[PDB]
Protein backbone atom coordinates (compact mmCIF):
# COMPACT_ATOMS: atom_id res chain seq x y z
CA UNK A 1 0.00 0.00 0.00
CA UNK A 2 1.66 3.60 -1.23
CA UNK A 3 -1.74 5.33 -1.12
CA UNK A 4 -3.02 8.02 2.03
CA UNK A 5 -6.35 4.95 1.93
CA UNK A 6 -6.50 2.27 4.40
CA UNK A 7 -7.42 -0.95 3.08
CA UNK A 8 -10.53 -3.06 4.44
CA UNK A 9 -10.29 -4.94 7.74
CA UNK A 10 -10.41 -7.79 5.46
CA UNK A 11 -7.99 -6.66 3.25
CA UNK A 12 -5.02 -6.01 6.25
CA UNK A 13 -2.06 -8.03 5.81
CA UNK A 14 -2.86 -9.11 2.37
CA UNK A 15 0.67 -8.52 1.21
CA UNK A 16 2.16 -11.51 3.37
CA UNK A 17 -1.42 -13.43 2.56
CA UNK A 18 0.28 -13.38 -0.97
CA UNK A 19 3.11 -14.65 0.03
CA UNK A 20 1.51 -17.88 1.76
CA UNK A 21 -1.46 -18.37 0.03
CA UNK A 22 -1.14 -17.96 -4.02
CA UNK A 23 0.95 -19.38 -6.17
CA UNK A 24 0.51 -23.06 -4.66
CA UNK A 25 -3.05 -24.96 -5.16
CA UNK A 26 -2.54 -27.72 -3.84
CA UNK A 27 -3.99 -30.83 -4.21
CA UNK A 28 -6.93 -29.50 -7.28
CA UNK A 29 -6.51 -29.42 -11.10
CA UNK A 30 -8.04 -26.48 -12.15
CA UNK A 31 -8.32 -25.20 -15.38
CA UNK A 32 -9.87 -21.77 -16.00
CA UNK A 33 -10.55 -18.93 -18.59
CA UNK A 34 -11.95 -15.75 -18.68
CA UNK A 35 -12.15 -13.89 -22.04
CA UNK A 36 -13.96 -10.86 -24.05
CA UNK A 37 -12.56 -8.61 -21.00
CA UNK A 38 -17.28 -5.30 -21.57
CA UNK A 39 -18.83 -8.53 -21.57
CA UNK A 40 -16.42 -10.65 -19.40
CA UNK A 41 -17.03 -14.17 -19.42
CA UNK A 42 -14.61 -16.75 -17.39
CA UNK A 43 -15.40 -20.50 -17.17
CA UNK A 44 -13.70 -22.70 -14.25
CA UNK A 45 -13.19 -26.35 -14.25
CA UNK A 46 -11.50 -27.73 -11.13
CA UNK A 47 -10.68 -31.53 -10.48
CA UNK A 48 -10.10 -32.97 -6.91
CA UNK A 49 -6.98 -35.04 -6.39
CA UNK A 50 -8.94 -36.87 -2.82
CA UNK A 51 -12.07 -37.81 -4.15
CA UNK A 52 -11.50 -36.96 -8.17
CA UNK A 53 -14.79 -34.82 -8.45
CA UNK A 54 -15.00 -32.55 -11.25
CA UNK A 55 -16.85 -29.21 -10.42
CA UNK A 56 -17.79 -26.80 -12.72
CA UNK A 57 -17.82 -22.48 -13.40
CA UNK A 58 -19.62 -20.68 -15.63
CA UNK A 59 -19.08 -16.88 -14.62
CA UNK A 60 -20.42 -13.51 -16.70
CA UNK A 61 -19.88 -10.02 -15.86
CA UNK A 62 -21.60 -7.30 -17.15
CA UNK A 63 -19.92 -4.04 -16.48
CA UNK A 64 -20.16 -0.91 -17.89
CA UNK A 65 -17.90 2.60 -16.30
CA UNK A 66 -19.31 5.45 -16.79
CA UNK A 67 -22.22 5.41 -14.40
CA UNK A 68 -20.14 3.37 -12.28
CA UNK A 69 -22.11 -0.19 -12.43
CA UNK A 70 -20.87 -3.93 -12.81
CA UNK A 71 -23.00 -6.90 -13.09
CA UNK A 72 -21.88 -10.77 -12.09
CA UNK A 73 -23.13 -14.04 -12.69
CA UNK A 74 -21.89 -17.36 -11.55
CA UNK A 75 -23.29 -20.97 -12.12
CA UNK A 76 -21.95 -23.93 -11.20
CA UNK A 77 -22.03 -27.31 -12.60
CA UNK A 78 -24.22 -28.92 -9.60
CA UNK A 79 -26.96 -26.01 -9.66
CA UNK A 80 -26.47 -22.74 -7.72
CA UNK A 81 -26.63 -19.57 -8.89
CA UNK A 82 -25.95 -15.98 -7.59
CA UNK A 83 -25.95 -12.24 -8.98
CA UNK A 84 -23.93 -9.58 -7.68
CA UNK A 85 -25.20 -5.95 -8.55
CA UNK A 86 -22.54 -3.07 -7.45
CA UNK A 87 -22.83 0.76 -8.11
CA UNK A 88 -19.55 2.06 -7.05
CA UNK A 89 -18.74 6.21 -6.58
CA UNK A 90 -21.91 7.77 -7.55
CA UNK A 91 -24.10 8.57 -4.41
CA UNK A 92 -20.56 10.01 -2.71
CA UNK A 93 -17.03 10.34 -3.75
CA UNK A 94 -15.93 7.57 -1.46
CA UNK A 95 -19.26 5.20 -1.15
CA UNK A 96 -19.71 1.18 -2.63
CA UNK A 97 -22.43 -0.68 -1.94
CA UNK A 98 -23.19 -4.32 -3.55
CA UNK A 99 -26.14 -6.36 -3.52
CA UNK A 100 -26.05 -10.38 -3.19
CA UNK A 101 -28.56 -13.47 -3.87
CA UNK A 102 -28.28 -17.17 -4.31
CA UNK A 103 -30.07 -20.55 -5.46
CA UNK A 104 -30.67 -23.92 -4.43
CA UNK A 105 -32.29 -17.04 -0.39
CA UNK A 106 -28.15 -15.93 1.58
CA UNK A 107 -29.06 -12.66 0.18
CA UNK A 108 -26.44 -9.93 1.37
CA UNK A 109 -26.05 -6.08 0.96
CA UNK A 110 -22.71 -4.51 1.50
CA UNK A 111 -21.76 -0.76 2.35
CA UNK A 112 -18.70 0.64 2.72
CA UNK A 113 -17.31 4.34 2.82
CA UNK A 114 -13.64 4.44 2.10
CA UNK A 115 -11.76 7.97 2.69
CA UNK A 116 -8.17 9.65 3.27
CA UNK A 117 -7.37 7.95 7.14
CA UNK A 118 -10.33 6.32 6.79
CA UNK A 119 -12.19 2.79 5.91
CA UNK A 120 -15.51 2.00 7.19
CA UNK A 121 -17.64 -0.69 6.32
CA UNK A 122 -20.85 -2.49 6.96
CA UNK A 123 -22.74 -5.71 5.35
CA UNK A 124 -26.19 -6.80 5.98
CA UNK A 125 -26.37 -10.69 5.69
CA UNK A 126 -29.92 -12.58 5.31
CA UNK A 127 -30.08 -12.47 10.02
CA UNK A 128 -26.26 -10.82 10.63
CA UNK A 129 -24.94 -7.75 10.44
CA UNK A 130 -20.63 -7.13 10.37
CA UNK A 131 -19.43 -4.02 10.95
CA UNK A 132 -15.89 -2.80 10.56
CA UNK A 133 -13.65 0.44 11.04
CA UNK A 134 -10.23 0.74 9.79
CA UNK A 135 -7.69 4.00 10.76
CA UNK A 136 -4.98 4.74 9.51
CA UNK A 137 -2.27 7.53 11.01
CA UNK A 138 1.18 7.99 8.83
CA UNK A 139 1.85 4.50 7.75
CA UNK A 140 -0.11 3.00 10.59
CA UNK A 141 -2.79 1.05 10.65
CA UNK A 142 -5.47 0.17 13.45
CA UNK A 143 -8.76 -1.81 12.75
CA UNK A 144 -11.77 -3.00 15.09
CA UNK A 145 -14.82 -5.05 13.68
CA UNK A 146 -18.09 -7.02 15.31
CA UNK A 147 -20.27 -9.53 14.04
CA UNK A 148 -23.73 -9.09 15.25
CA UNK A 149 -26.30 -11.72 15.21
CA UNK A 150 -29.98 -10.10 15.28
CA UNK A 151 -31.89 -12.78 16.86
CA UNK A 152 -29.79 -13.80 19.52
CA UNK A 153 -29.14 -9.77 20.00
CA UNK A 154 -25.64 -10.55 20.87
CA UNK A 155 -22.19 -10.33 19.22
CA UNK A 156 -20.65 -13.20 17.68
CA UNK A 157 -16.66 -12.13 17.20
CA UNK A 158 -14.75 -9.15 17.60
CA UNK A 159 -11.59 -8.69 16.22
CA UNK A 160 -9.00 -5.95 17.09
CA UNK A 161 -5.35 -5.12 14.59
CA UNK A 162 -3.25 -2.88 15.05
CA UNK A 163 -0.04 -2.34 12.54
CA UNK A 164 2.35 -0.46 10.46
CA UNK A 165 3.20 -0.90 6.85
CA UNK A 166 4.84 0.74 3.49
CA UNK A 167 5.03 -1.00 -0.03
CA UNK A 168 8.55 -2.87 1.48
CA UNK A 169 7.52 -3.65 4.96
CA UNK A 170 4.32 -4.94 6.43
CA UNK A 171 3.56 -5.89 10.31
CA UNK A 172 0.06 -6.69 11.39
CA UNK A 173 -1.29 -7.94 14.42
CA UNK A 174 -5.24 -9.18 15.46
CA UNK A 175 -6.97 -10.65 18.35
CA UNK A 176 -9.81 -12.76 17.05
CA UNK A 177 -12.37 -12.69 19.94
CA UNK A 178 -10.11 -11.84 22.45
CA UNK A 179 -8.54 -15.75 22.73
CA UNK A 180 -6.50 -15.76 19.43
CA UNK A 181 -3.55 -13.95 18.97
CA UNK A 182 -2.10 -13.63 15.52
CA UNK A 183 0.64 -11.59 13.54
CA UNK A 184 2.47 -11.51 10.35
CA UNK A 185 5.10 -9.91 9.17
CA UNK A 186 6.32 -9.14 5.69
CA UNK A 187 9.39 -8.02 3.80
CA UNK A 188 10.28 -7.82 0.26
CA UNK A 189 14.29 -7.90 0.18
CA UNK A 190 14.41 -6.66 -3.63
CA UNK A 191 12.24 -6.82 -6.65
CA UNK A 192 12.37 -10.93 -7.13
CA UNK A 193 13.00 -12.08 -4.02
CA UNK A 194 9.49 -12.13 -1.24
CA UNK A 195 9.16 -13.32 2.11
CA UNK A 196 6.98 -13.51 4.96
CA UNK A 197 6.67 -14.49 8.45
CA UNK A 198 3.41 -15.92 10.30
CA UNK A 199 2.92 -16.10 13.69
CA UNK A 200 -0.31 -17.52 15.69
CA UNK A 201 -0.99 -18.63 19.12
CA UNK A 202 -4.76 -19.24 21.13
CA UNK A 203 -4.84 -17.80 24.51
CA UNK A 204 -5.30 -20.57 27.16
CA UNK A 205 -2.73 -22.71 25.25
CA UNK A 206 1.08 -22.50 25.91
CA UNK A 207 2.05 -23.68 22.66
CA UNK A 208 2.11 -21.60 19.06
CA UNK A 209 2.22 -21.88 15.72
CA UNK A 210 4.91 -20.24 13.42
CA UNK A 211 5.82 -20.51 9.28
CA UNK A 212 7.59 -18.64 6.84
CA UNK A 213 7.27 -17.90 3.21
CA UNK A 214 8.83 -17.46 0.18
CA UNK A 215 8.24 -15.89 -3.46
CA UNK A 216 11.41 -15.35 -5.65
CA UNK A 217 10.56 -14.19 -9.17
CA UNK A 218 13.14 -15.92 -11.63
CA UNK A 219 12.19 -14.26 -14.73
CA UNK A 220 9.63 -11.76 -14.99
CA UNK A 221 7.01 -14.52 -16.84
CA UNK A 222 8.46 -17.03 -14.30
CA UNK A 223 8.43 -17.11 -10.63
CA UNK A 224 9.18 -19.37 -7.55
CA UNK A 225 7.32 -19.94 -3.98
CA UNK A 226 8.16 -21.95 -1.34
CA UNK A 227 6.56 -22.25 2.30
CA UNK A 228 7.19 -24.07 5.56
CA UNK A 229 5.80 -24.21 9.19
CA UNK A 230 6.76 -26.19 12.30
CA UNK A 231 3.91 -28.15 11.94
CA UNK A 232 6.40 -30.57 9.49
CA UNK A 233 4.55 -28.82 6.45
CA UNK A 234 6.70 -27.80 3.16
CA UNK A 235 5.18 -26.34 0.37
CA UNK A 236 6.75 -25.62 -3.11
CA UNK A 237 5.18 -23.52 -5.77
CA UNK A 238 6.23 -22.84 -9.70
CA UNK A 239 4.55 -20.81 -12.14
CA UNK A 240 5.98 -20.15 -16.21
CA UNK A 241 3.91 -17.95 -18.31
CA UNK A 242 3.85 -19.89 -21.15
CA UNK A 243 2.97 -16.94 -23.49
CA UNK A 244 0.84 -14.14 -22.53
CA UNK A 245 -2.04 -16.28 -23.15
CA UNK A 246 -1.69 -19.26 -21.23
CA UNK A 247 -0.02 -19.20 -17.63
CA UNK A 248 0.69 -22.25 -16.06
CA UNK A 249 1.08 -23.02 -12.39
CA UNK A 250 2.94 -26.59 -10.76
CA UNK A 251 3.17 -27.32 -7.06
CA UNK A 252 3.45 -30.10 -4.68
CA UNK A 253 2.85 -30.62 -0.45
CA UNK A 254 5.16 -32.42 1.32
CA UNK A 255 4.02 -34.01 5.06
CA UNK A 256 7.37 -33.80 6.82
CA UNK A 257 6.33 -36.60 9.32
CA UNK A 258 0.08 -42.60 6.33
CA UNK A 259 2.31 -41.15 4.67
CA UNK A 260 -0.10 -39.12 2.56
CA UNK A 261 1.24 -36.29 0.36
CA UNK A 262 -0.60 -33.62 -2.02
CA UNK A 263 0.02 -32.41 -5.45
CA UNK A 264 -1.40 -29.32 -7.49
CA UNK A 265 -1.32 -28.36 -11.20
CA UNK A 266 -3.09 -25.14 -12.53
CA UNK A 267 -3.50 -23.73 -16.29
CA UNK A 268 -4.84 -20.01 -17.02
CA UNK A 269 -5.84 -19.88 -20.28
CA UNK A 270 -6.94 -15.88 -21.19
CA UNK A 271 -8.40 -15.04 -24.58
CA UNK B 1 19.84 -27.08 27.51
CA UNK B 2 16.70 -27.46 25.47
CA UNK B 3 13.80 -25.37 26.99
CA UNK B 4 10.58 -24.53 24.05
CA UNK B 5 11.69 -20.98 24.45
CA UNK B 6 14.07 -19.75 21.91
CA UNK B 7 16.83 -17.67 23.06
CA UNK B 8 17.66 -13.86 22.27
CA UNK B 9 19.12 -13.00 19.00
CA UNK B 10 22.44 -11.43 20.87
CA UNK B 11 22.25 -14.74 22.61
CA UNK B 12 22.32 -17.51 19.99
CA UNK B 13 25.71 -19.22 20.73
CA UNK B 14 26.30 -18.23 23.96
CA UNK B 15 27.83 -21.60 25.10
CA UNK B 16 30.38 -21.20 22.44
CA UNK B 17 31.09 -17.49 22.92
CA UNK B 18 31.53 -17.88 27.23
CA UNK B 19 34.60 -20.71 26.79
CA UNK B 20 36.30 -18.02 24.46
CA UNK B 21 35.19 -14.95 26.95
CA UNK B 22 34.63 -15.41 30.37
CA UNK B 23 37.19 -16.73 32.81
CA UNK B 24 40.23 -14.62 31.39
CA UNK B 25 39.99 -10.90 31.73
CA UNK B 26 43.40 -10.05 29.90
CA UNK B 27 45.11 -7.40 30.57
CA UNK B 28 43.00 -5.49 33.82
CA UNK B 29 42.94 -5.63 37.19
CA UNK B 30 39.71 -6.09 38.63
CA UNK B 31 37.49 -6.14 42.28
CA UNK B 32 33.84 -6.68 42.17
CA UNK B 33 31.73 -6.40 45.91
CA UNK B 34 28.35 -7.50 44.97
CA UNK B 35 25.90 -7.82 48.16
CA UNK B 36 22.59 -8.70 48.66
CA UNK B 37 15.87 -7.10 48.01
CA UNK B 38 18.18 -4.25 47.08
CA UNK B 39 21.73 -4.83 45.21
CA UNK B 40 24.94 -2.86 45.89
CA UNK B 41 27.58 -3.73 43.59
CA UNK B 42 30.71 -1.70 43.61
CA UNK B 43 33.55 -2.37 40.91
CA UNK B 44 37.15 -1.16 40.72
CA UNK B 45 39.28 -1.91 37.74
CA UNK B 46 42.51 -0.88 37.02
CA UNK B 47 44.47 -1.13 33.89
CA UNK B 48 47.54 -2.80 32.78
CA UNK B 49 48.60 -1.09 30.00
CA UNK B 50 47.73 2.56 30.79
CA UNK B 51 47.62 2.01 34.30
CA UNK B 52 43.69 4.15 34.72
CA UNK B 53 41.92 3.29 37.40
CA UNK B 54 38.01 3.48 37.35
CA UNK B 55 35.54 2.25 40.13
CA UNK B 56 31.37 1.76 39.58
CA UNK B 57 29.13 2.35 42.02
CA UNK B 58 26.13 0.41 40.84
CA UNK B 59 22.06 0.27 43.03
CA UNK B 60 20.14 -2.58 41.76
CA UNK B 61 16.56 -3.18 43.58
CA UNK B 62 13.89 -5.91 42.50
CA UNK B 63 10.05 -5.63 43.24
CA UNK B 64 8.53 -9.32 42.94
CA UNK B 65 5.29 -8.42 43.34
CA UNK B 66 5.20 -6.39 40.33
CA UNK B 67 7.66 -7.60 38.41
CA UNK B 68 9.86 -4.03 39.12
CA UNK B 69 13.87 -4.09 38.83
CA UNK B 70 15.40 -0.40 39.21
CA UNK B 71 18.63 -0.12 38.71
CA UNK B 72 21.16 2.85 39.03
CA UNK B 73 24.86 2.84 36.98
CA UNK B 74 28.18 5.22 38.08
CA UNK B 75 31.60 5.21 38.05
CA UNK B 76 34.80 7.16 38.52
CA UNK B 77 34.35 9.86 35.79
CA UNK B 78 31.43 11.33 36.12
CA UNK B 79 28.66 8.82 34.18
CA UNK B 80 25.24 8.18 35.46
CA UNK B 81 23.18 5.52 34.07
CA UNK B 82 19.75 4.27 35.02
CA UNK B 83 17.32 1.22 34.21
CA UNK B 84 14.22 0.30 34.69
CA UNK B 85 12.52 -3.25 33.91
CA UNK B 86 8.91 -4.59 34.25
CA UNK B 87 8.69 -8.52 33.32
CA UNK B 88 5.60 -10.67 32.89
CA UNK B 89 2.93 -7.80 34.10
CA UNK B 90 0.80 -6.59 31.24
CA UNK B 91 1.27 -10.34 29.57
CA UNK B 92 2.34 -13.34 30.22
CA UNK B 93 5.88 -13.57 28.39
CA UNK B 94 6.09 -9.57 27.42
CA UNK B 95 8.87 -7.88 29.36
CA UNK B 96 10.16 -4.45 28.41
CA UNK B 97 12.73 -1.70 30.02
CA UNK B 98 13.73 1.83 30.03
CA UNK B 99 17.55 2.87 29.34
CA UNK B 100 18.31 6.41 30.62
CA UNK B 101 22.24 7.75 30.99
CA UNK B 102 24.42 10.69 30.31
CA UNK B 103 28.29 11.74 30.96
CA UNK B 104 29.57 14.73 31.46
CA UNK B 105 30.32 11.55 25.81
CA UNK B 106 27.02 11.74 24.69
CA UNK B 107 22.97 11.70 26.10
CA UNK B 108 20.73 9.01 25.12
CA UNK B 109 17.61 6.90 26.33
CA UNK B 110 16.46 3.81 24.65
CA UNK B 111 13.37 1.15 25.44
CA UNK B 112 13.52 -2.32 24.68
CA UNK B 113 10.11 -4.14 24.35
CA UNK B 114 10.87 -8.00 24.09
CA UNK B 115 8.02 -10.97 23.72
CA UNK B 116 9.45 -14.47 24.01
CA UNK B 117 7.35 -17.43 24.25
CA UNK B 118 7.45 -20.67 23.34
CA UNK B 119 8.55 -21.41 19.81
CA UNK B 120 9.04 -17.51 19.73
CA UNK B 121 11.42 -14.77 20.71
CA UNK B 122 10.23 -11.56 19.45
CA UNK B 123 12.32 -8.13 20.45
CA UNK B 124 12.34 -4.26 19.73
CA UNK B 125 14.71 -1.40 20.21
CA UNK B 126 13.26 1.69 20.28
CA UNK B 127 16.54 3.49 20.95
CA UNK B 128 16.57 7.00 20.84
CA UNK B 129 20.39 9.08 19.98
CA UNK B 130 21.62 12.23 19.21
CA UNK B 131 22.37 11.90 15.73
CA UNK B 132 19.49 9.68 15.03
CA UNK B 133 16.59 7.54 16.38
CA UNK B 134 17.38 3.61 16.24
CA UNK B 135 15.00 1.03 16.20
CA UNK B 136 16.37 -2.45 16.31
CA UNK B 137 13.58 -5.76 15.76
CA UNK B 138 15.27 -9.10 16.12
CA UNK B 139 12.95 -12.58 15.77
CA UNK B 140 14.30 -15.97 16.74
CA UNK B 141 12.18 -19.33 15.71
CA UNK B 142 12.48 -22.79 17.29
CA UNK B 143 12.22 -26.03 15.76
CA UNK B 144 12.71 -29.30 17.77
CA UNK B 145 16.16 -27.77 18.32
CA UNK B 146 16.69 -25.60 15.10
CA UNK B 147 16.82 -21.99 15.36
CA UNK B 148 16.58 -19.28 12.76
CA UNK B 149 16.66 -15.61 13.41
CA UNK B 150 16.93 -12.61 11.99
CA UNK B 151 17.67 -9.01 13.05
CA UNK B 152 17.94 -5.66 11.32
CA UNK B 153 18.87 -1.60 12.76
CA UNK B 154 16.83 1.07 11.04
CA UNK B 155 18.72 4.78 11.27
CA UNK B 156 15.00 6.18 11.11
CA UNK B 157 17.01 9.65 10.79
CA UNK B 158 17.12 9.27 6.95
CA UNK B 159 15.19 5.69 5.79
CA UNK B 160 17.71 3.34 5.78
CA UNK B 161 18.46 -0.02 6.97
CA UNK B 162 21.92 -0.22 8.56
CA UNK B 163 23.00 -3.59 9.10
CA UNK B 164 20.61 -7.06 8.18
CA UNK B 165 21.92 -10.30 10.25
CA UNK B 166 20.66 -13.73 9.45
CA UNK B 167 21.37 -16.78 11.42
CA UNK B 168 20.69 -20.49 11.84
CA UNK B 169 21.96 -22.93 14.35
CA UNK B 170 21.01 -26.26 15.96
CA UNK B 171 21.38 -26.17 19.47
CA UNK B 172 21.47 -29.02 21.99
CA UNK B 173 23.22 -28.68 26.00
CA UNK B 174 26.06 -31.16 24.15
CA UNK B 175 26.51 -30.06 21.15
CA UNK B 176 25.92 -26.20 20.04
CA UNK B 177 26.36 -25.79 16.52
CA UNK B 178 25.78 -21.47 15.30
CA UNK B 179 26.24 -19.47 11.93
CA UNK B 180 25.64 -16.14 11.03
CA UNK B 181 26.31 -13.57 8.30
CA UNK B 182 26.40 -10.40 8.98
CA UNK B 183 25.58 -7.02 6.63
CA UNK B 184 25.79 -9.75 3.60
CA UNK B 185 29.57 -9.91 3.37
CA UNK B 186 31.13 -11.16 6.92
CA UNK B 187 30.23 -14.96 7.89
CA UNK B 188 30.82 -16.61 11.41
CA UNK B 189 30.80 -20.12 12.59
CA UNK B 190 30.43 -21.39 15.95
CA UNK B 191 31.03 -24.93 17.01
CA UNK B 192 30.52 -25.65 21.28
CA UNK B 193 30.97 -29.48 22.52
CA UNK B 194 30.92 -30.23 26.13
CA UNK B 195 33.04 -33.70 26.67
CA UNK B 196 31.55 -34.33 29.95
CA UNK B 197 30.82 -32.12 33.32
CA UNK B 198 34.73 -31.48 34.00
CA UNK B 199 35.12 -30.19 30.07
CA UNK B 200 33.84 -27.94 28.00
CA UNK B 201 34.76 -26.80 23.97
CA UNK B 202 34.16 -24.55 21.46
CA UNK B 203 35.69 -23.80 18.01
CA UNK B 204 35.23 -20.10 16.43
CA UNK B 205 35.43 -19.51 12.76
CA UNK B 206 35.34 -16.18 10.42
CA UNK B 207 35.78 -15.32 7.21
CA UNK B 208 34.96 -11.92 5.04
CA UNK B 209 33.54 -11.99 1.56
CA UNK B 210 36.65 -10.34 -0.76
CA UNK B 211 39.38 -12.16 1.02
CA UNK B 212 40.84 -15.65 0.88
CA UNK B 213 42.11 -15.98 4.48
CA UNK B 214 39.76 -17.13 7.04
CA UNK B 215 40.44 -16.63 11.26
CA UNK B 216 39.48 -19.11 13.66
CA UNK B 217 40.19 -20.10 17.36
CA UNK B 218 39.82 -22.88 19.69
CA UNK B 219 39.45 -23.09 22.79
CA UNK B 220 38.66 -24.81 26.34
CA UNK B 221 37.79 -24.59 29.76
CA UNK B 222 38.67 -27.45 32.43
CA UNK B 223 37.27 -27.51 35.81
CA UNK B 224 39.78 -29.52 38.20
CA UNK B 225 38.00 -29.21 41.32
CA UNK B 226 34.10 -27.91 42.67
CA UNK B 227 36.32 -24.86 43.61
CA UNK B 228 38.72 -24.55 40.71
CA UNK B 229 38.82 -24.10 37.11
CA UNK B 230 41.13 -23.82 34.28
CA UNK B 231 40.79 -22.11 30.66
CA UNK B 232 42.88 -22.09 27.29
CA UNK B 233 42.29 -20.19 24.03
CA UNK B 234 44.52 -19.88 21.40
CA UNK B 235 43.64 -18.22 17.33
CA UNK B 236 44.90 -19.17 14.20
CA UNK B 237 46.27 -15.07 14.66
CA UNK B 238 49.37 -17.04 16.50
CA UNK B 239 48.27 -16.27 19.97
CA UNK B 240 48.11 -17.96 23.27
CA UNK B 241 45.55 -17.54 26.35
CA UNK B 242 45.85 -19.18 29.51
CA UNK B 243 43.29 -18.49 32.40
CA UNK B 244 42.90 -20.15 36.07
CA UNK B 245 40.41 -19.63 38.71
CA UNK B 246 39.89 -20.75 42.37
CA UNK B 247 37.10 -20.35 44.69
CA UNK B 248 38.73 -19.62 47.95
CA UNK B 249 35.94 -19.16 50.55
CA UNK B 250 32.32 -19.18 49.49
CA UNK B 251 32.46 -15.40 49.03
CA UNK B 252 35.26 -15.09 46.87
CA UNK B 253 37.00 -16.19 43.21
CA UNK B 254 40.41 -15.89 41.95
CA UNK B 255 40.98 -14.92 38.56
CA UNK B 256 44.90 -15.25 36.80
CA UNK B 257 45.14 -14.94 32.95
CA UNK B 258 48.14 -14.13 30.63
CA UNK B 259 47.54 -13.06 26.40
CA UNK B 260 50.86 -14.49 24.96
CA UNK B 261 51.64 -13.16 21.10
CA UNK B 262 52.68 -16.45 20.16
CA UNK B 263 54.92 -15.49 16.84
CA UNK B 264 56.43 -11.69 16.36
CA UNK B 265 58.37 -11.19 20.56
CA UNK B 266 55.04 -8.55 20.44
CA UNK B 267 53.40 -7.04 23.94
CA UNK B 268 51.99 -9.83 26.77
CA UNK B 269 49.60 -8.96 28.75
CA UNK B 270 48.25 -10.34 32.55
CA UNK B 271 45.23 -10.00 34.33
CA UNK B 272 44.44 -10.76 37.63
CA UNK B 273 40.71 -10.64 39.02
CA UNK B 274 38.86 -10.89 42.29
CA UNK B 275 35.27 -10.66 43.36
CA UNK B 276 33.92 -10.47 46.83
CA UNK B 277 30.49 -11.69 46.88
CA UNK B 278 29.11 -10.42 50.36
C1 LIG C 1 10.73 -24.58 10.80
C2 LIG C 1 11.36 -25.54 9.82
C3 LIG C 1 10.39 -26.69 9.49
C4 LIG C 1 11.14 -27.75 8.67
C5 LIG C 1 10.22 -28.96 8.49
C6 LIG C 1 10.61 -29.83 7.31
C7 LIG C 1 10.07 -31.25 7.56
C8 LIG C 1 11.19 -32.24 7.90
C9 LIG C 1 11.33 -32.40 9.43
C10 LIG C 1 11.78 -33.82 9.78
C11 LIG C 1 11.67 -34.00 11.29
C12 LIG C 1 10.23 -34.06 11.78
C1 LIG D 1 3.99 -9.16 19.92
C2 LIG D 1 2.68 -9.21 20.71
C3 LIG D 1 2.85 -9.68 22.16
C4 LIG D 1 1.48 -9.64 22.86
C5 LIG D 1 1.38 -10.55 24.05
C6 LIG D 1 0.02 -11.29 24.04
C7 LIG D 1 -0.18 -12.15 25.26
C8 LIG D 1 -0.68 -13.56 24.89
C9 LIG D 1 -1.52 -14.12 26.02
C10 LIG D 1 -0.66 -14.96 26.98
C11 LIG D 1 -1.30 -15.02 28.38
C12 LIG D 1 -1.43 -13.66 29.08
C1 LIG E 1 -17.08 15.11 -1.11
C2 LIG E 1 -17.36 13.87 -0.28
C3 LIG E 1 -18.72 13.95 0.41
C4 LIG E 1 -18.83 12.79 1.39
C5 LIG E 1 -20.27 12.55 1.84
C6 LIG E 1 -20.54 11.06 2.05
C7 LIG E 1 -20.86 10.81 3.51
C8 LIG E 1 -21.02 9.33 3.83
C9 LIG E 1 -21.39 9.24 5.33
C10 LIG E 1 -21.16 7.83 5.95
C1 LIG F 1 7.19 -4.61 17.16
C2 LIG F 1 7.33 -3.10 17.13
C3 LIG F 1 6.73 -2.52 15.84
C4 LIG F 1 7.27 -1.12 15.55
C5 LIG F 1 7.67 -0.99 14.08
C6 LIG F 1 8.56 0.23 13.92
C7 LIG F 1 8.14 1.01 12.68
C8 LIG F 1 8.32 2.53 12.82
C9 LIG F 1 9.19 3.06 11.63
C10 LIG F 1 8.82 4.56 11.43
C1 LIG G 1 9.61 -5.40 13.32
C2 LIG G 1 9.96 -4.02 12.78
C3 LIG G 1 11.41 -3.70 13.13
C4 LIG G 1 11.73 -2.25 12.75
C5 LIG G 1 12.11 -2.08 11.29
C6 LIG G 1 11.55 -0.72 10.86
C7 LIG G 1 11.92 -0.42 9.38
C8 LIG G 1 11.05 0.77 8.96
C1 LIG H 1 -30.21 -11.55 -15.35
C2 LIG H 1 -30.62 -12.95 -14.96
C3 LIG H 1 -30.78 -13.07 -13.45
C4 LIG H 1 -30.83 -14.55 -13.05
C5 LIG H 1 -30.69 -14.63 -11.55
C6 LIG H 1 -31.73 -15.53 -10.91
C1 LIG I 1 -4.96 -3.61 22.86
C2 LIG I 1 -5.96 -4.75 22.69
C3 LIG I 1 -5.45 -6.11 23.16
C4 LIG I 1 -6.56 -6.86 23.91
C5 LIG I 1 -5.93 -7.90 24.83
C6 LIG I 1 -6.98 -8.82 25.42
C1 LIG J 1 5.31 -2.41 21.37
C2 LIG J 1 5.83 -1.80 20.07
C3 LIG J 1 6.86 -0.68 20.35
C4 LIG J 1 7.33 0.02 19.05
C5 LIG J 1 7.38 1.56 19.24
C6 LIG J 1 7.30 2.27 17.91
C1 LIG K 1 13.30 -15.74 11.00
C2 LIG K 1 14.16 -16.09 9.76
C3 LIG K 1 13.26 -16.34 8.51
C4 LIG K 1 12.84 -14.95 7.89
C5 LIG K 1 12.94 -14.92 6.36
C6 LIG K 1 14.41 -14.71 5.97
Amino acid sequence: GSMAVPPTYADLGKSARDVFTKGYGFGLIKLDLKTKSGLEFTSSGSANTETTKVTGSLETKYRWTEYGLTFTEKWNTDNTLGTEITVEDQLARGLKLTFDSSFSKNAKIKTGYKREHINLGCDMDFPSIRGALVLGYEGWLAGYQMNFETAKSRVTQSNFAVGYKTDEFQLHTNVNDGTEFGGSIYQKVNKKLETAVNLAWTAGNSNTRFGIAAKYQIDPDACFSAKVNNSSLIGLGYTQTLKPGIKLTLSALLDGKAGGHKLGLGLEFQA
